[PDB]
């Protein structure tokens, strides 16, 4: 009830690090990753599986889950270790589109915010959902997916924060 959380920064030797900061690169290999950070929040990530399994109950074959990416001011990160993203919310494919500064805000100190997020997409169309008894996420392209939009409670679970400069 109250999610609390843990911050774990990754150390470089960390497999996880290396995995992360791959994903990131494919599009943001010019940016400067100063940490990537692994949140912790046991309330959090069990309503999320709780999504998670009655999804897997749903949609047959369907990979549910994506690992997608979401900007965030440097003010909101408390705010999404804590929450997630519970209000609908843009998720990215590529990292570079959340390495825009409208989406990761440059702080004080010239420090871009980006979390690498496990998504329910399930099932998705053209754009809460319509109906179909809703589609899972809204997408931009069906066939070629560059941004999902979830608008349900823990749909998404902020897995890790990269924090980067210019
Ligand atoms: C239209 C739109 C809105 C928000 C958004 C994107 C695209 S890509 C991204 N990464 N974090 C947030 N966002
Ligand atoms: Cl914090």
């Amino acid at each position: 009830k109250q999610q609390n959380f843990c911050v774990v920064e990754l150390l470089p030797s960390d497999p996880e690090y290396n995995t992360v900061a791959s994903k990131f690169n494919q599009t943001c290999s010019h940016f400067r990753i100063e940490k990537i950070e692994r949140i912790q929040n046991p309330d959090l990530w069990n309503s999320y599986q709780a999504k998670k399994k009655t999804m897997d109950a749903k949609n047959g074959q369907t990979m549910n889950e994506k690992q997608l990416f979401h900007g965030t001011d440097a003010g909101s990160v408390p705010h999404v270790n804590r929450n997630g993203f519970n209000r609908g919310t843009y998720f990215a494919v590529n990292a570079n589109y959340s390495a825009n500064d409208t989406y990761s805000r440059p702080d004080a100190n010239g420090r871009k915010h980006v979390y690498y997020v496990r998504v329910l997409t399930g099932i998705y169309t053209h754009g809460v959902p319509p109906s179909k008894d809703l589609y899972d996420t809204v997408t931009d392209n069906v066939h070629h997916p560059s941004l999902f939009v979830a608008f349900y409670d823990y749909q998404a679970y902020p897995e890790y924060l990269i924090t980067f400069r210019k």
